[PDB]
C-alpha cells in the first residue's frame, strides 16, 4: 500500500530525504478509512508533484483531529504550512490549486455513501468550476473524468440514453476502427515509423452536447469513430499525417497544427479529419509521448490565463468570485 | 584526360585502371573528344568500368581501318559485345542501350552542323523515339534535355512564345516562391528535420503540350510554381508532407505515394497539391536524396511494358520511330 505509492514517485526522479514522507504517512496514520490522503497522494504521484506536495497525506489533520497549523509547520516547514492552510481556505463556490481537483477527483470517483445534499450537488458543482477549473490546469483525463461521473448523477437517464445509444450499433462500428488501425499500421511499419495507434477513449457529457448543438437525430456512426497517434519525436508526428492522407482524402478547413501554433500555451497536437473508408469523416489527433504527457496528466499553467463569465490561489477566488 | 578518372573513382573505388588508360590511349592513337565526353556523362550516371571503356572505342570501327576482331582481342568479348550492339543501332526517322542515348544527348547538345537534314530531322527522331526511350529506363534529366533542345530547333517561333511568356511574369511568379521557401524552410527548421527545398526546373516542351490541351487562355502564374523537398529517408519524406499541410490546405483528389504504390519499377516519390497560400495550385513533389538519385538518373527499367531483350525492344523502339 505505502510501497507502491512510493514507487509510483520515486521512478520520476531519484530524490533525497525519503525520511520526511515516511513521517508525513507515520504521523498521519497516528493522526470508514484513513487512506483518502494516500489515495490522494498517489493520484498526484502519478501526476509527478513534488515530494513536499506528497507530504503535503497531512492536509485533512486540523479539521478532523485536535492539533493544529502551528504544530504542523513546525515539524515539515514553512511550505507544507501554507499548503495545507491554503487547500483548507479553498471552500465549495457558487500546489494549492492541483491538490484540491485530486481530493474532490477521489471523493467524486468514491461515492459509496449517497446522503442527499453533497450528492446531487457535489455533481453539480464539480461540473460548474472544477471542470473548467481542471481544463485550465491542462490535464484533460482529470476533466474528462470528473464530468461523466457528474454527469452520470445530475441526468441518469440521459446518461443511460447516451450509453445505450452507444451501445447499440458498437459491434457495427468498432469493427469498422479495427480496419482502419489495420490499415493506417501497415503503412507506417513498412515506412519505418515508430508509432502507437490506439482508439479514442470516448465520453458521454461530450456526446451530450455535441447532440444538443446538433439537434435531435444526428449521426451516431461517425461521430463516435475517433482514432489517436503517438509518435517519439515532433519529426515522425508530421509524418504520420504523411501516411494518413496517403490513404484517405482530407477535407479543408477542419486542418489544424497547435504544434506550429499554440493556443492557452503549448497544446503540441496536430488535428485532422479526413473522409473516411465508408465514406465517414474520422477525427484524428496525432502527437508525441511527451506531448500526451503534458496533453493528459501534467502541467503548471503559468500564462495565457482568462477568465469568463501563490499567484494563482487569489486568482483562483477571483475566478470564483 | 585526367578529370574523367576523378567523377568516375568516387563512386567505387575498383581495381584494373590501366584498361581505362588503354582505352583512351587506344582511341586518341586511333576532334576526338565525343568518346571522352559522352564517356564523362556516362560517369556521371554511374556505369560500370568496362561501358566506359566501350563507350571510348565504340565508333572508330566506322571512323578508322581497324576491325571488331582486333578491338575484342584488346579488351575481350564484353567490349566486343558493346561497341558493335551501339553500332547496330542505327537512325530512325542494357549497358548498350545506354551508351546510345548519352551519344545523342551529347550531339543533340552540340549542333554546329546546322546544314546537314538532321538538324530537324535528327531532333525530330529523338522526339519521337529517343525521349521515349530514355524515359522508359527511368531516365529523365536525360529525357528533359533531350526534349527542349529538340523542341526548340522543331518549333523555333513557338519555343520563342513559350520562352517569351515564361520571362513575362517571371519576377512576380519567382517572388511566391521565394515566400513560400521561407515559409516551409522556417517551420521544418523549428520541427528539426534536414530538407533541401529547391526550385522545381521549368521544361517547355512541357509547357507546350500543357498549354495545347488546356488552350490558349490559361493561368500562366501558377502553371509551374512547383517546389520539390528533398529528404535523407523515407521517414523524413511524410514528415515534410506534414509541414506542408500545417502551412496550406491540400486538395482532395490529386494526392499521390508512389513510395507506398510504386507504378511500374520504382519511382517512390509523395505528390501534393495545395490551395491558398496565394489562392493558387501548387505541386509539391517529395523524395529522397537516394530516391531523387534514382528519378533523375535512373539506370534502367527491367521493362518498358510497350542481346535478344534489346533486339526485340529495339523493334518496337523502331516501330514507335517509324510512327
Ligand atoms: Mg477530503
Ligand atoms: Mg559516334
Amino acid at each position: 500500500v505505502l510501497e507502491p505509492l512510493v514507487a509510483v514517485h520515486r521512478e520520476i526522479y531519484p530524490k533525497a530525504d525519503l525520511s520526511i514522507l515516511q513521517r508525513a504517512y507515520e504521523v498521519a496514520d497516528q493522526r470508514p478509512y484513513i487512506t483518502h490522503p494516500l489515495a490522494v497522494a498517489n493520484i498526484l504521484a502519478e501526476l509527478g508533484m513534488d515530494t513536499t506536495t506528497l507530504v503535503a497525506l497531512l492536509h485533512d489533520t486540523v479539521e478532523d483531529t485536535g492539533y493544529t497549523l502551528e504544530a504542523l509547520t513546525e515539524e515539515f516547514g514553512e511550505e507544507v504550512g501554507h499548503l495545507v492552510d491554503g487547500v483548507t481556505k479553498l471552500d465549495r463556490v457558487v500546489r494549492v490549486l492541483v491538490i484540491k481537483v485530486a481530493d474532490r477527483l477521489h471523493n467524486m470517483r468514491t461515492m459509496r455513501f449517497l446522503p442527499p445534499e453533497k450528492q446531487a450537488r457535489k455533481a453539480r458543482e464539480t461540473l460548474e468550476v472544477i471542470a473548467p477549473l481542471a481544463h485550465r490546469l491542462g490535464m484533460a483525463s482529470v476533466k474528462w473524468e470528473l464530468e461523466d461521473l457528474s454527469f452520470a448523477i445530475l441526468h441518469p437517464k440521459k446518461y443511460e440514453e447516451i450509453v445505450r445509444l452507444v451501445a447499440g450499433r458498437a459491434p457495427s462500428r468498432d469493427t469498422y476502427l479495427a480496419k482502419v488501425r489495420a490499415e493506417i499500421v501497415n503503412t507506417l511499419t513498412a515506412s519505418k515509423i515508430k508509432a502507437t495507434v490506439e482508439g479514442r477513449p470516448k465520453h458521454y457529457w461530450s456526446i451530450y452536447q455535441k447532440m444538443i448543438v446538433k439537434g435531435r437525430d444526428f449521426d451516431d456512426i461517425h461521430d463516435l469513430v475517433g482514432v489517436r497517434i503517438l509518435c517519439d519525436e515532433i519529426r515522425d508526428c508530421y509524418a504520420a499525417v504523411g501516411v494518413v492522407h496517403s490513404l484517405w482524402q482530407p477535407m479543408a478547413g477542419r486542418f489544424k497544427d497547435y504544434i506550429a501554433q499554440p493556443r492557452y500555451g503549448v497544446y503540441q497536437s496536430l488535428h485532422t479529419t479526413v473522409v473516411g473508408p465508408e465514406g465517414k469523416p474520422l477525427e484524428v489527433q496525432i502527437r508525441t509521448r511527451d506531448m500526451h504527457r503534458t496533453a493528459e496528466y501534467g502541467i503548471a499553467a503559468h500564462w495565457r490565463y482568462k477568465e469568463a463569465k501563490a499567484e494563482i490561489d487569489d486568482m483562483a477566488w477571483m475566478r470564483q468570485l
